C-alpha cells in the first residue's frame, strides 16, 4: 500500500451507511481509507503547479560593465558632456574635478566630469519571480486501491490512477479496475491562497541549490537590484550595483559591486522551498479538500471458497509498520483463487478474534495477493493465517 | 456493523421464494445505523436512516 | 463558479447572430467572482473585477 511508505499518514473510516467522505488531503501526506463491505483506497494530493505562470519583474543580481567612458572640461569651458548620458542601459554620474595647469587649463579651479558605464547582466545572473493564477492552478489526486500486493516506493503499483482539478473541473470519476468506480470532488477553492505569493527563481541549472523559492510578494517587490520587466531590453537602477570613485584630474573610477547571489541566499535561507518541471511551476506545501464518493466501490474474491489452511508460509514475517499497525506476507502452494483465513487471538483467549483488518477480504488470485495490514491489541497476540501461526507483542 | 451473529431484519415479504417463473423482490425493515444485508453469501452493505 | 444552472449573463449585444457576413462580436455584463462563459459548447473561465 502506498501510504504505508510514509510517516505521514492519516486512517478515515465509514462505518454503517457512510457512503461519502471528506478529506483534507496536503502535500507529503497520505490517507488511507476503509470502509464495511468497500475494499480499502489510498489517496493522496500529489502535486500542486501551475504551468508557465506569469513573470513579473526580473532582478539582476550581478552587472556586466563594460565600455567606460568619460569626458572633462576645464573650469572655463562648460559641461561636459557624453553621448551616453541620454542612453538607456548605461549608469553616469557627473561631478567635479580640481583642474589647473598641471592637467592643461588656463585656470585653477572646479572643472566639469562626467563618467559613464554600459550596464548589463552576468548570463545566468537573473532572479525572476512568477504568480499564479488560481484559475490556472493544477491539483494532482492519486488513487491507489488496497490489492493485497505489496509494491516498494520505487516501484509502480499497476492500479494507480491519477485525477487532475483545476477550478473549473471539480469533478472526477475514476475507474479503480475491477473495484468499480470512485468519484473526487476537490475544491481548488479551498486550497492555498496565491494572493501574496511569488516564486523566485535563480539559475535552476545550478546543482547545488533548490530550482525555486516561495517567498512573499511585499518582499520580493522591495528587493534592492537593478529590474526589468522579461523581453525589456535595459535595467531600470542599474546605479544599485555600481559607484564610482572621487574624481582626479581627468579621471573617474567606476567599481562593480559584485555578485549578490550569496547575499541573496542568506536572505533565502528559511523560506520554503518550490520546485521547476520544465515549464511546471510546483508549491512544495499545501492542501486541498475533496469529497470521495464510495458507492459504486465493489470488494474482490467474494464468493472463493476458502484456502487451504495447510498450505501457508511467511514471505515477510509480521512487523511493525510504524503506523501501529502490523504488516505482514504470506505464500500460498494450493489451488488458486482463494480466501485467506486470517485471525488474531489474545494470548490465553483462542476464542475471539482481535484482529482489525486494514486489508479487504484478503485472497490469493492466480498473480497476486497475501499481503496483509492489520491491527492488533496491546499485548501478547499469536496471528493465524490458517494453522500457520506467529507470536507478536503488541506496542 | 460488528454483531454477525444476531439476524436483525425484519421482513415484510412473507417467505420470500424463487419460483419458476417470479419471486425475487423482498422489502424489508432494519434497524437505524450501519448493517450488512445478505442473500445467501451475495451482501450489501446499509446504511438505515 | 459553483451554480451551473443559473445564467448570470446580462448581454448589452442584443440577439446575438452569426449572419452570413458578420456576426460575433458580444459585449456582456457579469457579476463580481469566477464565472464560465459559454458560447454554446465552448467554454471560457473569467474573473470579473
Amino acid at each position: 500500500s502506498r501510504c504505508t511508505h510514509l510517516e505521514n499518514r492519516d486512517f478515515v473510516t465509514g462505518t454503517q451507511g457512510t457512503t461519502r467522505v471528506t478529506l483534507v488531503l496536503e502535500l507529503g501526506g497520505c490517507v488511507t481509507i476503509t470502509a464495511e463491505g468497500k475494499p480499502s483506497m489510498d489517496v493522496w494530493l500529489d502535486a500542486i503547479y501551475q504551468e508557465n505562470p506569469a513573470k513579473t519583474r526580473e532582478y539582476c543580481l550581478h552587472a556586466k560593465l563594460s565600455d567606460t567612458k568619460v569626458a572633462a572640461r576645464c573650469p572655463t569651458m562648460g559641461p561636459a558632456t557624453l553621448a551616453e548620458e541620454h542612453q538607456g542601459g548605461t549608469v553616469c554620474k557627473r561631478d567635479q574635478s580640481d583642474r589647473g595647469w598641471g592637467n592643461h587649463c588656463g585656470l585653477f579651479g572646479k572643472g566639469s566630469i562626467v563618467a559613464c558605464v554600459k550596464a548589463a547582466c552576468e548570463a545566468k545572473k537573473k532572479a525572476t519571480g512568477h504568480v499564479y493564477d488560481a484559475n490556472k492552478i493544477v491539483y494532482t489526486v492519486k488513487v491507489e486501491p488496497h490489492t493485497g500486493d505489496y509494491v516498494a516506493a520505487n516501484e509502480t503499483h499497476s492500479g494507480r490512477k491519477t485525477a487532475s482539478f483545476t477550478i473549473s473541473s471539480e469533478k472526477t470519476i475514476l475507474t479503480m479496475g475491477e473495484y468499480g468506480d470512485v468519484s473526487l470532488l476537490c475544491r481548488v477553492a479551498s486550497g492555498v491562497d496565491l494572493a501574496q505569493t511569488v516564486i523566485l527563481e535563480l539559475d535552476k541549472t545550478v546543482e547545488h541549490l533548490p530550482t525555486a523559492w516561495q517567498v512573499h510578494r511585499d518582499w520580493f517587490n522591495d528587493l534592492a537590484l537593478p529590474w526589468k520587466h522579461e523581453g525589456a531590453q535595459n535595467w531600470n537602477n542599474a546605479e544599485r550595483l555600481v559607484e564610482f570613485g572621487a574624481p582626479h584630474a581627468v579621471k573617474m573610477d567606476v567599481y562593480n559591486l559584485g555578485d549578490q547571489t550569496g547575499v541573496l541566499l542568506k536572505a533565502l535561507a528559511g523560506v520554503p522551498v518550490a520546485h521547476i518541471e520544465g515549464t511546471k511551476y510546483h508549491l512544495k506545501s499545501g492542501h486541498v479538500t475533496c469529497e470521495v464518493g464510495l458507492e459504486k466501490l465493489k470488494m474482490k474474491g467474494l464468493t472463493y471458497t476458502m484456502c487451504d489452511k495447510t498450505k501457508f508460509t511467511w514471505k515477510r514475517a509480521p512487523t511493525d509498520s510504524g503506523h501501529d499497525t502490523v504488516v505482514m506476507e504470506v505464500t500460498f502452494s494450493g489451488t488458486k483463487p482463494c480466501r485467506i483465513p486470517v485471525r488474531a487471538v489474545a494470548h490465553g483467549s483462542p476464542d475471539v478474534n482481535v484482529a482489525m483488518l486494514i486489508t479487504p477480504n484478503p485472497t490469493i488470485e492466480n498473480n497476486g495477493g497475501g499481503f496483509i495490514e492489520m491491527q492488533l491489541p496491546p499485548g501478547d497476540n499469536i496471528i493465524y493465517v490458517g494453522e500457520l501461526s506467529h507470536q507478536w507483542f503488541q506496542k
